[PDB]
């Protein structure tokens, strides 16, 4: 389930001492000079919704400060949240209202409250909003095989390779325990105990071997692994042709593969992205970026977040993205981060962020 | 396998725009100012070694610039690598030497051929290599229960424990598809429910067998014996009074003196620590099987009382098996206990690094 902002109100949250930023549907900029305190804006809102996680509160509290205070008005399935959540010398608070009325009130419940709500932790809900800065130029960069693996971490395909890896150490190390106990096994009394002992330790390891194995084949690569990319895949490849009608590229049927590469179809030959031209490269990957956000959630995203998408790219490449942009009519809430100015002509609504000597302003024009 | 740092250069990391440290062994200090650009130093040589960990360039990169770059000099098993690792608007990029003669060029080679050499994942190697300021001070004020915690925090306890969760999240997944299937079947491929039902089955065989204290267990029959060994080693390097120490199965010291047993929280405060150390730098043994050859301390000081800091410092004096033990601090008293020193000073939003005594 995909979430829609509203609004949040934020107190000494790093340049933030005191600002309260209501944000539109459509497409809204926000816009202001570098270091200005426009990412703190979205950290603060994922403070809102998650909390600690045992981090240092000395990362989020105005400098000078020692309490902080988030409060976000978000939406999910047409319901109303308000979330607060606030830290005051040592002493941790949250609470959660659906509707104008009470809902959760503990740190513990509210968390709990949110996860149950958002259907995702808070990892592959992080992916299916927010785009990093110039992510969507890194990517255009990376090697081919590169953009496979990056399609797959944002799934969380590795996260169930490093648990085929950890498996693997525990395997091992009972096996290498079997080879220090079969050598065991080739004043009296204790040492036939301990012998008898070290045969039941035998039966006891060479059992759980097996299943560690088994489960251990599920986190690899054909097991779950193989299970989320066929699931996937399909929701993304779907995605994908809706783009391609939005961004209105000249191609009828894009696939995507398992491992997760982009073919477009086209009338002499299969390509890769990286056979596209420079805009259409850009726009695939918006495209695909775009998708696996809708993947990660199951259905379509209401709110995505692009942190200073333009980052990496020439002068000319920012203009096709800023005209790519004005193609999207699919997404509700579209929230560009950025310090050029030029892409404001793209939004419906602007927010001006100017640091006034350490101190984060927020002002609406445009 | 564990390494011996050699030398670093950095440009743009942070504060370092342009800085280059060269590591020697014995005893290393790196003294300088809070907020001089000290840690910076090795958040850097991490980052040579595995660079971007799953990560924002935003954070590594000096404010201004949009490139950086960092090169290092180490040594495993007496064969010298350089790994270089870049990041230029964008475009990423690392490679790998041996001996001089290239060896990985790609940045997924290098990663994998890193991992290769040193024989453990980023956590376990950064726990056998970094002692986070702070760890020792843990050590001498945190109850029992912390303690024996704290302990198998460490050894990994946490890494495993994400994976005990990914088991009950596929069986949630395997489980809500067994559920279409059953739809299916009412309202071939029949033997999809069969492989599913089955994964259930030895996932919650794992799950169980694995619990709350399923790792616990694992992690004292492949740590402890080695954490004892190792953390008697030190007992006598560091000249304590005791011809054994024992580690119970539950990660707690059992120093053993002529009265019988004692325990740590009875033993002399400037054994307290000393013993306190011993267990660290055991655990760091135990982590990578063998004696480590590089152990970093950061700020190894903070929170102890004039007398105590005193005490450790007099215990550094005391380290010889380590071959290079580097001291980060803002603590000039310590270049006494240093082979060399590396001095850093901030020189308006740019580290700067000198060689002096
Ligand atoms: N803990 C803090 N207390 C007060 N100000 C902080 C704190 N942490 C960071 N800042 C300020 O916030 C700025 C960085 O904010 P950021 O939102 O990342 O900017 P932008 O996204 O506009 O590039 C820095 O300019 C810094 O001075
Ligand atoms: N990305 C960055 N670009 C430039 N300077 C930075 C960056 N991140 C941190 N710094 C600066 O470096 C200092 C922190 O460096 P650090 O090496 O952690 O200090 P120390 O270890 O001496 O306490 C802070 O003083 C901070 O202003
Ligand atoms: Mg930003
Ligand atoms: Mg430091």
């Amino acid at each position: 389930m995909s979430m829609i902002l509203k609004e949040i109100r934020m107190n000494n949250f790093k340049s933030h001492v005191n600002s309260r930023i209501k944000f539109e549907k459509g497409i809204v900029a926000i816009i202001g000079e570098n270091g200005s305190g426009k990412s703190s804006i979205f950290e603060a809102v994922f403070f809102a919704l998650f909390g600690a996680g045992n981090f240092n509160y000395d990362t989020i509290i105005t400098k000078g400060k020692k309490s902080v205070y988030v409060e976000l008005d978000f939406e999910v399935n047409g319901n109303n949240y308000k979330i607060i959540r606030e830290y005051d010398s040592g002493r941790g608070g949250a609470k959660l209202y659906k509707n104008g009325k009470p809902y959760a009130t503990t740190i513990s419940a509210v968390n709990k409250a949110v996860n149950e709500i958002l259907g995702v932790d808070r990892n592959m809900f992080l992916n299916s909003i927010y785009i990093k800065q110039g992510e969507i130029a890194k990517f255009l960069s990376l090697k081919p095989s590169e953009k496979l693996e990056t399609v797959a971490k944002l799934l969380g395909i590795d996260e169930f390779e490093k648990c085929y890896q950890k498996m693997g150490e525990i395997v091992k190390e009972y096996e290498k325990r079997l080879e220090r106990i079969e050598g065991e096994l080739n004043s009296l009394k204790a040492r036939l105990k301990e012998m008898s002992n070290l045969e039941k330790e035998k039966e006891k390891l060479t059992k759980f071997v097996e299943y560690l194995d088994k489960v251990r084949r599920i986190f690899g690569r054909n097991g779950f692994q193989a299970y989320l990319r066929e699931k996937y895949v399909p929701l993304i490849q779907k995605y994908l042709n809706e783009a391609f009608s939005e961004f209105d590229l000249p191609y009828s049927f894009v696939e995507l593969t398992k491992d997760f590469e982009v073919r477009v179809h086209a009338p002499n030959g299969v390509l890769t992205i990286d056979n596209l031209s420079g805009g259409e490269q850009i726009a695939v990957a918006l495209s695909l970026r775009l998708a696996i956000a809708n993947a990660l959630i199951g259905n379509r995203v209401e709110c995505i977040i692009l942190d200073e998408p333009t980052v990496y790219l020439d002068e000319n490449r920012r203009a096709k993205l800023a005209e790519i942009f004005r193609k999207v009519k699919s997404i509700p809430q579209m929230i560009i981060i950025t310090h050029h100015r030029e892409l404001e002509d793209v939004a419906d609504v602007i927010i001006n962020v100017k640091k006034d000597g350490n101190v984060s302003k927020v002002k609406i024009n445009g």
